[PDB]
C-alpha cells in the first residue's frame, strides 16, 4: 500500500496546500516553524533517496518564508526541480495560487 | 481545489507513511524532528478548527517516539479520536501496519 508516487501526490498536496495558507505577513514564529518543517522534511521524508535530493535542494535553494508570495514560489521551484530530474512536466509558478487556493 | 477532506487524507497518509518508516530505535534528533513536526503541525495544520482541535489531543497525549511501534501505536490512536468527533468509524490500532 502507498507507493513512492501516493506519497509524493499526498505530501505535495499537504505542503502546497500550506504555502496557499501561508500568511501575507507571517509572525516570526510561523516563519520559523515552516523552515523547521523543511529541515524536519529533509531528513524524515519516508522515502530515502527523494530525502537526500530534497536535503539538496534545501541546502542549495533555503526556503523562502517571508510571506506567501515567497513561501508558494519557492515551494513550486523546488517542487520542479524534482519534476524536471523524473523527466516531468514542469509547472509556471506563476499559476501556482490558481492550482492551490 | 483542494478540500478539507482532501487535505486531510494527504496529511494521514503522510503522518502515517512516516510513522511506517519511523526507526525500531531513533536517535535523539529523530525523537525530537518528529515531536516538533507534531507541534508544528498543531499550529499551522491549514483548517483553522482542526488547528485547535489537534492541539488540545495534542496536549493531552504528547507524542511518543521512542520507536516505531509507539509511534505508529500513539498516531493511530490520535487518528481515531479525530474520527470519532468527526462521525467515523473507528480503525483497530493493531491494523496500523496495514493501511501503511
Ligand atoms: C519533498 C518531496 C521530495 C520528492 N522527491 C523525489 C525523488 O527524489 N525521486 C522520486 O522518484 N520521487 C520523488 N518525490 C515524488 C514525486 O515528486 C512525485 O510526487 C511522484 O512522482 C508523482 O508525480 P505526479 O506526476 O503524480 O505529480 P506530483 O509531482 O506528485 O504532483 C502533485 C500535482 O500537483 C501539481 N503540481 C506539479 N508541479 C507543481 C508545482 N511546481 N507547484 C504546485 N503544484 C505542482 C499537479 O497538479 C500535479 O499533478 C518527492 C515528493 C516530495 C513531496
Ligand atoms: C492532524 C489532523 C487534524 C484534523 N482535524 C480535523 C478537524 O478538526 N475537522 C475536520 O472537519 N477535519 C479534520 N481533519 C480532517 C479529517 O480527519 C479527514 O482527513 C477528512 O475528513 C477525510 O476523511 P476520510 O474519511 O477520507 O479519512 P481520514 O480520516 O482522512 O483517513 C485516512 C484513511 O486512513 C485510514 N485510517 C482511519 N482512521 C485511522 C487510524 N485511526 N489510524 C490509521 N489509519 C486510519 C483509513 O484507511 C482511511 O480511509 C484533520 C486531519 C489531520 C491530518
Amino acid at each position: 500500500p502507498v507507493t513512492k508516487e501516493d506519497l509524493g501526490r499526498a505530501t505535495w498536496t499537504f505542503l502546497h496546500t500550506l504555502a496557499a495558507q501561508y500568511p501575507e505577513k507571517p509572525t516570526r514564529q510561523q516563519k520559523k516553524d515552516v523552515k523547521e518543517l523543511m529541515t524536519i522534511l529533509s531528513r524524515m521524508y519516508p522515502c530515502r533517496e527523494c530525502a537526500d535530493h530534497f536535503k539538496e535542494i534545501l541546502r542549495s535553494n533555503p526556503a523562502q518564508a517571508g510571506s506567501q508570495e515567497e513561501f508558494s514560489q519557492w515551494l513550486c521551484h523546488v517542487h520542479n526541480t524534482v519534476n524536471r530530474s523524473l523527466g516531468k512536466l514542469v509547472f509556471p509558478c506563476e499559476r501556482v495560487d490558481a492550482r492551490w487556493g
